[PDB]
């Protein structure tokens, strides 16, 4: 497994490993424990594999959104920072490294999209999205465009869509509700419509991707663009007088970009959790520690309050932090994968005019939430089946039969359950259909529960019921009233 008495650290190759190695030198100097900083490739997928076998690095640096999945697999240890140390970091950064109720990583850096503008073409960037059309008409008269940014990835268009109410997953009490997606709400409809209106009025092109927008801004063809700190170096080699500021507002509300928090997690299988904690809290997450890493590679905005005030001297870094505070922490749950494809398809379909804004977002809401909504409905259906079996078994232990009276029927009328003018002996009934229990007086091995669910169940849903009860289910009548029968006894 992992050798005791040392620290193995994984970080991406674009992060400051030479400066991080210097922090390890000062740590070895003061403690005698050697620290090796390696930056191998494909570590975001190498870690969950290798750590499942109880191996890997002691500390892993990566964006916070993948750590929630790691925590679900039990690959990350719970960190124990004192309240005194937590106050050294911005409070909202601690929310990016939370799964369930526990802290599972140290926040390091903070990144978000910002508005990048050409100071020669536009010395005063606009504060609102609504004034960009008139700015484009004024700039097109001189052969320039107002704004070009990547429309192919929902990461870049989401700040406008979410500004008026859109959200990925509802965050309630440290937990994300994977059944609640805010893609088809009124706010997302307003944001996407304004984006589509910009395209239909020839202010932007629906085929604009990352490379086309970056090339146009670097050659001084467009006055503005939307990008993150990773693109600054390509603008510096272009030498165009550019600035970085807060994203424009939409309907009086700020744009809400997804916030990415570079985080350091401790391997649950590491025998050096105290060493990792000591290194991260009192060596890396200091003014000297972050400066050494930043001298090797700029971190952008950082979660440490004391050092962020120093980095904020760069107005580009100050703008990145400002847009991040006004944005939404990117959910760290693996259900975001279905969110990305759903929104990506909706934006592309609406931008090219293949669907209406309502039809694109209605499909995306389905593409992002329907499978998780059905998973809950199926589990509640199985909860009723186990409850009916439990109550039927409790009748045997005290009486001498199952149903007693021949048949029992549950049918859901208008909000309540009824047993039809005759009581026998709380079931949510997620599909509002009908339950019916079959048993003839005699024997001890003949219980048959038949269900007539209302609504509809996908093929992936019915197959979930075939993977749980084996051959104990015979699904008939796939048209009109579907029928599910289960033998509650083995």
């Amino acid at each position: 497994k992992i050798e005791e008495g040392k620290l193995v650290i994984w970080i991406n190759g674009d992060k400051g490993y030479n400066g991080l190695a210097e922090v390890g030198k000062k740590f070895e100097k003061d403690t005698g424990i050697k620290v090796t900083v390696e930056h191998p490739d494909k570590l975001e997928e190498k870690f969950p594999q290798v750590a499942a076998t109880g191996d890997g690095p002691d500390i892993i640096f990566w964006a916070h959104d993948r750590f929630g999945g790691y925590a679900q697999s039990g690959l990350l240890a719970e960190i124990t920072p004192a309240a005194a140390f937590q106050d050294k970091l911005y409070p909202f950064t601690w929310d990016a490294v939370r799964y369930n109720g526990k802290l599972i990583a140290y926040p390091i850096a903070v990144e978000a999209l910002s508005l990048i503008y050409n100071k020669d073409l536009l010395p005063n960037p606009p504060k609102t999205w609504e004034e960009i059309p008139a700015l484009d008409k004024e700039l097109k008269a001189k052969g320039k465009s107002a704004l070009m940014f990547n429309l192919q990835e929902p990461y870049f268009t989401w700040p406008l869509i979410a500004a008026d109410g859109g959200y990925a997953f509802k965050y309630a009490a440290g937990k994300y509700d994977i059944k609640d997606v805010g893609v088809d709400n009124a706010g997302a409809k307003a944001g996407l419509t304004f984006l589509v209106d910009l395209i239909k009025n020839k202010h932007m092109n629906a085929d604009t991707d990352y490379s086309i927008a970056e090339a146009a801004f670097n050659k001084g063809e467009t006055a503005m663009t939307i990008n993150g700190p990773w693109a600054w170096s390509n603008i510096d080699t272009s030498a165009v007088n550019y600035g970085v500021t807060v994203l424009p507002t939409f309907k009086g509300q700020p744009s809400k970009p997804f916030v990415g928090v570079l985080s350091a997690g401790i391997n649950a299988a590491s025998p050096n959790k105290e060493l990792a904690k000591e290194f991260l809290e009192n060596y890396l997450l200091t003014d000297e520690g972050l400066e050494a890493v930043n001298k090797d590679k700029p971190l952008g905005a950082v979660a440490l309050k004391s050092y962020e005030e120093e980095l904020a001297k760069d107005p580009r870094i100050a703008a990145t932090m400002e847009n991040a505070q006004k944005g939404e922490i990117m959910p760290n749950i693996p259900q975001m994968s279905a969110f990305w494809y759903a929104v990506r398809t909706a934006v592309i379909n609406a931008a090219s005019g293949r669907q209406t804004v309502d039809a694109a977002l209605a499909a995306a809401q389905t593409n992002a939430a329907a499978k998780n909504i059905e998973k809950a409905k199926i589990a509640k259906l199985e909860a009723d089946i186990s409850a009916i079996k439990s109550a039927s078994l409790s009748y045997y232990a005290d009486e001498s039969k199952y149903t007693d009276g021949g048949m029992i029927s549950w049918v859901k009328k208008d909000g309540k359950i009824i047993i039809n003018g005759g009581f026998k002996d709380n079931l949510g009934m997620p599909y509002n259909g009908s339950y019916l229990l079959m048993s003839s007086p005699g024997h001890e091995k003949y219980l048959e529960l038949s269900i007539l669910p209302e609504g509809e169940i996908s093929k992936s849903g019915l197959d979930k019921l075939k993977n749980d009860y084996g051959n104990l289910i015979d699904i008939t009548n796939d048209q009109n009233k579907i029928n599910i029968v289960i033998k509650l006894l083995n």
